[PDB]
Protein backbone atom coordinates (compact mmCIF):
# COMPACT_ATOMS: atom_id res chain seq x y z
CA UNK A 1 0.00 0.00 0.00
CA UNK A 2 1.42 3.48 -1.08
CA UNK A 3 0.29 6.03 1.53
CA UNK A 4 -2.30 4.82 4.11
CA UNK A 5 -2.44 3.84 7.94
CA UNK A 6 -0.03 1.07 9.22
CA UNK A 7 -3.45 -1.00 10.55
CA UNK A 8 -3.82 -4.15 12.95
CA UNK A 9 -5.53 -7.20 12.65
CA UNK A 10 -8.31 -6.42 14.55
CA UNK A 11 -9.62 -3.83 11.67
CA UNK A 12 -9.26 -6.09 8.87
CA UNK A 13 -10.25 -9.37 10.47
CA UNK A 14 -10.97 -11.23 7.12
CA UNK A 15 -7.38 -10.60 5.76
CA UNK A 16 -5.41 -13.59 5.38
CA UNK A 17 -1.65 -13.22 4.77
CA UNK A 18 -0.37 -16.61 2.01
CA UNK A 19 3.34 -16.89 2.29
CA UNK A 20 5.21 -19.87 0.21
CA UNK A 21 7.62 -22.66 1.84
CA UNK A 22 11.07 -22.75 -0.52
CA UNK A 23 13.24 -25.59 -0.48
CA UNK A 24 15.95 -25.08 2.04
CA UNK A 25 13.15 -23.97 4.46
CA UNK A 26 12.76 -20.48 3.81
CA UNK A 27 9.35 -19.03 3.74
CA UNK A 28 8.43 -16.02 1.40
CA UNK A 29 4.92 -13.62 1.71
CA UNK A 30 3.34 -14.20 -1.59
CA UNK A 31 0.11 -12.27 -1.40
CA UNK A 32 -3.07 -10.92 0.42
CA UNK A 33 -6.40 -13.01 0.63
CA UNK A 34 -9.96 -12.68 2.36
CA UNK A 35 -10.92 -14.94 4.30
CA UNK A 36 -14.88 -15.70 3.06
CA UNK A 37 -15.86 -18.87 4.98
CA UNK A 38 -14.34 -21.03 7.51
CA UNK A 39 -12.63 -22.83 5.22
CA UNK A 40 -12.44 -20.65 2.62
CA UNK A 41 -9.38 -17.98 1.64
CA UNK A 42 -10.60 -16.35 -1.80
CA UNK A 43 -7.46 -14.12 -3.82
CA UNK A 44 -5.87 -13.84 -7.07
CA UNK A 45 -4.65 -16.69 -9.46
CA UNK A 46 -1.90 -14.58 -10.75
CA UNK A 47 -0.47 -15.21 -7.11
CA UNK A 48 -0.37 -18.84 -7.49
CA UNK A 49 -0.10 -19.86 -11.40
CA UNK A 50 3.76 -20.30 -11.60
CA UNK A 51 4.12 -22.30 -8.51
CA UNK A 52 0.61 -24.09 -8.28
CA UNK A 53 1.24 -27.09 -5.60
CA UNK A 54 -0.94 -26.15 -2.62
CA UNK A 55 1.55 -28.16 -0.42
CA UNK A 56 4.26 -25.13 -0.79
CA UNK A 57 1.85 -22.46 1.06
CA UNK A 58 0.98 -21.34 4.62
CA UNK A 59 -1.66 -19.03 5.30
CA UNK A 60 -2.23 -17.25 8.45
CA UNK A 61 -5.53 -15.94 9.46
CA UNK A 62 -5.64 -12.91 12.85
CA UNK A 63 -1.81 -11.92 11.36
CA UNK A 64 -0.71 -8.36 11.82
CA UNK A 65 2.83 -8.59 11.09
CA UNK A 66 4.67 -9.92 7.99
CA UNK A 67 7.22 -11.90 9.85
CA UNK A 68 6.52 -12.17 13.44
CA UNK A 69 3.67 -13.83 15.28
CA UNK A 70 0.38 -12.02 16.63
CA UNK A 71 -1.46 -13.07 19.43
CA UNK A 72 -4.72 -14.92 18.62
CA UNK A 73 -3.45 -15.82 15.00
CA UNK A 74 -3.50 -18.98 13.49
CA UNK A 75 -2.26 -20.84 11.13
CA UNK A 76 -3.23 -23.32 7.78
CA UNK A 77 -2.08 -25.77 4.98
CA UNK A 78 -3.91 -25.38 2.11
CA UNK A 79 -6.09 -28.39 1.78
CA UNK A 80 -7.30 -27.93 -1.44
CA UNK A 81 -5.73 -24.87 -4.38
CA UNK A 82 -8.12 -23.47 -6.90
CA UNK A 83 -7.15 -21.78 -9.71
CA UNK A 84 -9.65 -20.12 -12.47
CA UNK A 85 -9.05 -21.91 -15.47
CA UNK A 86 -9.65 -19.24 -17.56
CA UNK A 87 -7.09 -17.07 -15.84
CA UNK A 88 -4.53 -15.18 -18.49
CA UNK A 89 -2.39 -12.44 -18.78
CA UNK A 90 -1.47 -9.59 -21.54
CA UNK A 91 0.67 -6.77 -21.30
CA UNK A 92 -1.28 -5.04 -18.05
CA UNK A 93 -4.07 -6.57 -17.67
CA UNK A 94 -4.61 -9.84 -15.74
CA UNK A 95 -8.21 -11.37 -16.38
CA UNK A 96 -10.02 -14.15 -14.53
CA UNK A 97 -7.37 -13.17 -11.49
CA UNK A 98 -9.58 -15.11 -8.99
CA UNK A 99 -8.57 -17.97 -6.40
CA UNK A 100 -9.87 -20.27 -3.76
CA UNK A 101 -7.72 -21.29 -0.74
CA UNK A 102 -9.63 -24.28 1.26
CA UNK A 103 -7.51 -23.87 4.50
CA UNK A 104 -7.04 -26.34 7.11
CA UNK A 105 -5.25 -26.02 10.24
CA UNK A 106 -2.22 -29.32 10.95
CA UNK A 107 -5.38 -30.93 12.92
CA UNK A 108 -7.84 -30.56 9.98
CA UNK A 109 -10.59 -27.82 11.55
CA UNK A 110 -11.23 -24.79 9.70
CA UNK A 111 -10.76 -21.31 11.17
CA UNK A 112 -12.57 -20.71 14.08
CA UNK A 113 -13.69 -16.70 14.39
CA UNK A 114 -12.74 -14.41 16.82
CA UNK A 115 -12.20 -10.68 17.37
CA UNK A 116 -9.28 -11.14 14.93
CA UNK A 117 -10.77 -13.99 12.88
CA UNK A 118 -13.91 -12.85 10.92
CA UNK A 119 -15.28 -13.53 7.43
CA UNK A 120 -16.13 -10.79 5.05
CA UNK A 121 -19.61 -11.19 2.71
CA UNK A 122 -19.83 -11.91 -0.56
CA UNK A 123 -21.50 -8.99 -2.52
CA UNK A 124 -25.08 -9.89 -4.59
CA UNK A 125 -25.12 -10.95 -8.39
CA UNK A 126 -23.58 -7.70 -10.09
CA UNK A 127 -24.80 -5.77 -7.16
CA UNK A 128 -21.65 -3.22 -7.19
CA UNK A 129 -21.14 0.20 -5.08
CA UNK A 130 -21.78 3.60 -7.64
CA UNK A 131 -18.40 5.32 -8.82
CA UNK A 132 -17.42 7.40 -6.83
CA UNK A 133 -18.02 5.16 -3.71
CA UNK A 134 -15.22 5.34 -0.98
CA UNK A 135 -13.83 1.43 -0.06
CA UNK A 136 -10.59 -0.05 1.65
CA UNK A 137 -7.83 -2.03 0.86
CA UNK A 138 -5.43 -3.87 2.94
CA UNK A 139 -1.95 -5.08 2.23
CA UNK A 140 1.59 -5.96 3.66
CA UNK A 141 2.57 -5.02 -0.27
CA UNK A 142 5.69 -2.18 -0.48
CA UNK A 143 4.65 1.24 0.35
CA UNK A 144 7.15 2.83 -2.21
CA UNK A 145 7.58 1.52 -6.16
CA UNK A 146 10.99 1.65 -5.15
CA UNK A 147 11.02 -0.60 -2.03
CA UNK A 148 12.46 -3.94 -2.62
CA UNK A 149 11.16 -5.26 0.66
CA UNK A 150 7.45 -5.32 1.85
CA UNK A 151 6.71 -3.62 5.59
CA UNK A 152 6.42 -5.84 8.48
CA UNK A 153 2.88 -4.35 9.51
CA UNK A 154 -0.19 -4.42 7.76
CA UNK A 155 -1.45 -1.03 5.92
CA UNK A 156 -4.52 -0.48 4.92
CA UNK A 157 -6.04 3.38 2.73
CA UNK A 158 -9.29 4.58 1.33
CA UNK A 159 -9.29 4.81 -2.12
CA UNK A 160 -12.31 6.01 -4.95
CA UNK A 161 -14.34 3.48 -7.17
CA UNK A 162 -13.97 5.03 -11.12
CA UNK A 163 -16.19 4.46 -13.61
CA UNK A 164 -15.66 2.00 -16.52
CA UNK A 165 -16.11 5.02 -18.72
CA UNK A 166 -13.03 7.21 -16.95
CA UNK A 167 -10.89 3.95 -16.87
CA UNK A 168 -11.58 3.11 -20.35
CA UNK A 169 -9.95 6.27 -21.52
CA UNK A 170 -6.97 5.33 -23.78
CA UNK A 171 -4.84 7.40 -21.41
CA UNK A 172 -6.01 5.59 -18.51
CA UNK A 173 -5.87 1.85 -19.89
CA UNK A 174 -8.10 1.73 -22.71
CA UNK A 175 -10.57 -1.70 -23.42
CA UNK A 176 -7.56 -3.12 -21.65
CA UNK A 177 -10.64 -2.86 -18.54
CA UNK A 178 -13.44 -5.08 -19.34
CA UNK A 179 -16.65 -5.30 -17.35
CA UNK A 180 -14.82 -8.16 -15.15
CA UNK A 181 -12.70 -5.50 -13.47
CA UNK A 182 -12.90 -2.67 -11.36
CA UNK A 183 -10.58 0.28 -11.13
CA UNK A 184 -10.19 2.32 -8.14
CA UNK A 185 -7.77 5.22 -7.07
CA UNK A 186 -7.01 8.22 -5.03
CA UNK A 187 -8.52 11.56 -6.45
CA UNK A 188 -5.09 13.18 -5.81
CA UNK A 189 -3.37 9.69 -6.91
CA UNK A 190 -1.60 9.81 -3.65
CA UNK A 191 -2.50 6.40 -2.23
CA UNK A 192 -2.80 2.61 -4.04
CA UNK A 193 -2.61 -0.77 -3.26
CA UNK A 194 1.50 -1.77 -5.11
CA UNK A 195 3.18 -4.80 -5.53
CA UNK A 196 2.46 -7.27 -2.64
CA UNK A 197 -0.74 -6.70 -2.32
CA UNK A 198 -2.44 -8.36 -4.80
CA UNK A 199 -4.99 -10.71 -4.05
CA UNK A 200 -5.94 -8.69 -0.77
CA UNK A 201 -9.48 -7.60 -0.29
CA UNK A 202 -11.20 -4.27 -2.24
CA UNK A 203 -13.58 -3.59 1.11
CA UNK A 204 -16.94 -1.10 0.58
CA UNK A 205 -19.71 -0.85 2.44
CA UNK A 206 -22.95 -1.97 0.55
CA UNK A 207 -26.46 -1.70 1.74
CA UNK A 208 -25.27 -1.03 5.31
CA UNK A 209 -23.04 -4.28 5.02
CA UNK A 210 -19.09 -4.56 4.33
CA UNK A 211 -18.87 -6.10 1.05
CA UNK A 212 -16.07 -8.17 -0.57
CA UNK A 213 -16.31 -6.12 -3.37
CA UNK A 214 -13.01 -6.04 -5.60
CA UNK A 215 -9.63 -8.48 -5.24
CA UNK A 216 -6.54 -6.38 -5.95
CA UNK A 217 -5.23 -7.49 -9.49
CA UNK A 218 -3.46 -5.30 -11.52
CA UNK A 219 -2.21 -1.99 -12.83
CA UNK A 220 0.71 0.06 -14.12
CA UNK A 221 3.54 1.56 -11.19
CA UNK A 222 2.15 2.30 -8.24
CA UNK A 223 -0.06 5.64 -7.25
CA UNK A 224 0.18 7.53 -10.85
CA UNK A 225 -1.76 9.95 -12.19
CA UNK A 226 -4.75 7.78 -14.62
CA UNK A 227 -3.00 4.59 -13.98
CA UNK A 228 -6.06 3.42 -11.53
CA UNK A 229 -5.62 0.42 -9.16
CA UNK A 230 -7.17 -2.76 -11.06
CA UNK A 231 -9.22 -4.94 -9.10
CA UNK A 232 -11.41 -8.72 -9.75
CA UNK A 233 -14.88 -7.74 -9.42
CA UNK A 234 -16.37 -10.26 -7.42
CA UNK A 235 -19.73 -9.87 -8.25
CA UNK A 236 -19.13 -10.92 -11.74
CA UNK A 237 -17.50 -14.23 -10.14
CA UNK A 238 -20.23 -15.35 -8.12
CA UNK A 239 -21.08 -18.64 -10.14
CA UNK A 240 -17.28 -19.59 -10.12
CA UNK A 241 -17.17 -19.13 -6.33
CA UNK A 242 -20.36 -21.20 -5.69
CA UNK A 243 -19.33 -24.33 -7.82
CA UNK A 244 -15.71 -24.19 -6.23
CA UNK A 245 -16.61 -24.21 -2.72
CA UNK A 246 -18.74 -27.43 -2.79
CA UNK A 247 -16.99 -30.81 -4.79
C1 LIG B 1 -1.31 -5.08 -7.66
C2 LIG B 1 0.04 -5.02 -8.33
C3 LIG B 1 0.70 -6.18 -8.68
C4 LIG B 1 1.95 -6.14 -9.28
C5 LIG B 1 2.68 -7.40 -9.61
O1 LIG B 1 3.87 -7.47 -9.46
N1 LIG B 1 1.94 -8.42 -10.05
C6 LIG B 1 2.46 -9.70 -10.37
C7 LIG B 1 1.91 -10.45 -11.39
C8 LIG B 1 2.43 -11.70 -11.68
CL1 LIG B 1 1.74 -12.63 -12.95
C9 LIG B 1 3.52 -12.19 -10.97
C10 LIG B 1 4.08 -11.44 -9.95
N2 LIG B 1 5.18 -11.92 -9.23
C11 LIG B 1 6.32 -11.00 -9.24
C12 LIG B 1 7.35 -11.42 -8.21
C13 LIG B 1 7.83 -12.84 -8.47
C14 LIG B 1 6.65 -13.79 -8.58
C15 LIG B 1 5.63 -13.27 -9.59
C16 LIG B 1 3.54 -10.19 -9.67
C17 LIG B 1 2.54 -4.91 -9.54
C18 LIG B 1 1.90 -3.73 -9.22
C19 LIG B 1 2.54 -2.40 -9.52
C20 LIG B 1 0.64 -3.80 -8.60
O2 LIG B 1 -0.06 -2.67 -8.26
C21 LIG B 1 -0.89 -2.08 -9.29
C22 LIG B 1 -1.80 -1.06 -8.64
N3 LIG B 1 -1.03 0.13 -8.21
Amino acid sequence: IIGGEFTTIENQPWFAAIYRRHRGGSVTYVCGGSLISPCWVISATHCFIDYPKKEDYIVYLGRSRLNSNTQGEMKFEVENLILHKDYSADTLAHHNDIALLKIRSKEGRCAQPSRTIQTISLPSMYNDPQFGTSCEITGFGKENSTDYLYPEQLKMTVVKLISHRECQQPHYYGSEVTTKMLCAADPQWKTDSCQGDSGGPLVCSLQGRMTLTGIVSWGRGCALKDKPGVYTRVSHFLPWIRSHTKE
